[PDB]
């Protein structure tokens, strides 16, 4: 039941509802001639919505604020952007034209600064060492160390035991790396290393692209990695 890449065309966003107050959104990008999905995670603080990672860009990103009004009606007043690339921070003049607060590490900030992507306004604190975790509003926010990129974040709902990845997880369907330009490969399996060992009560583990599973997505993305680092 999860939408899957061939349902949902580029453009549009797709919102899917784990647990009370708790949804995915998922769009679709075109990268190299290929379509990808993405998810992103949104959570219900009070009467309004923490939403993590943007859309993949600007037309998407004002899609999935379409969508939300459309579909929960409750306002979007804060955003995390997990890592620097454009399918966590395109998207993030969209979401502050529209009066959400955007944050990141800064970490983050300095390197979607270089790149030469959006920046999220506001820094995050007491995310700067691996290991480091931090409560942000109904989520807690864990800097496990460089994987995909060297500023990677994932974030975990306790209310609903949700481990949101990012792009440091692959879902199982991946086989071979996925765009791996900015990661840290020797980091990486120590970084998943310490997800497992914060996180080992999570019930559902969602990647930064494509279906959602359990735990196994760890051991499955070190795999994965590990291939890769022995090319
Ligand atoms: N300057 C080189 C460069 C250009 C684009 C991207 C980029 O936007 N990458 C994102 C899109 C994408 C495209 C294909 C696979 C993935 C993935 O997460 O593996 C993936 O997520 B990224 O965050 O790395 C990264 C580096
Ligand atoms: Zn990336
Ligand atoms: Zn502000
Ligand atoms: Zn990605």
């Amino acid at each position: 039941e999860y939408p899957t890449v061939s349902e949902i065309p580029v453009g549009e966003v797709r919102l899917y509802q784990i647990a009370d107050g708790v949804w995915s959104h998922i769009a679709t990008q075109s990268f190299d001639g290929a379509v990808y999905p993405s998810n992103g995670l949104i959570v219900r603080d009070g009467d309004e919505l923490l939403l993590i990672d943007t859309a993949w860009g600007a037309k998407n990103t004002a899609a999935l604020l379409a969508e939300i009004e459309k579909q929960i009606g409750l306002p979007v007043t804060r955003a995390v952007s997990t890592h620097f690339h454009d399918d966590r921070v395109g998207g993030v003049d969209v979401l502050r034209a529209a009066g959400v607060a955007t944050y990141a590490s800064p970490s983050t900030r300095r390197l979607a600064e270089v790149e030469g992507n959006e920046i999220p306004t506001h820094s995050l604190e007491g995310l700067s060492s691996s290991g480091d975790a931090v409560r942000f509003g109904p989520v807690e926010l864990f800097y496990p160390g460089a994987a995909h990129s060297t500023d990677n974040l994932v974030v975990y709902v306790p209310s609903a035991s949700v481990l949101y990845g990012g792009c440091a997880i692959y879902e199982l369907s991946r086989t071979s790396a996925g765009n791996v330009a900015d990661a840290d490969l020797a980091e990486w399996p120590t970084s998943i290393e310490r997800i497992q060992q914060h996180y080992p009560e999570a019930q559902f583990v969602i990647p930064g692209h494509g279906l959602p599973g359990g735990l196994d997505l760890l051991k499955h993305t070190t795999n994965v990695v590990k291939a890769h680092t022995n090319r």
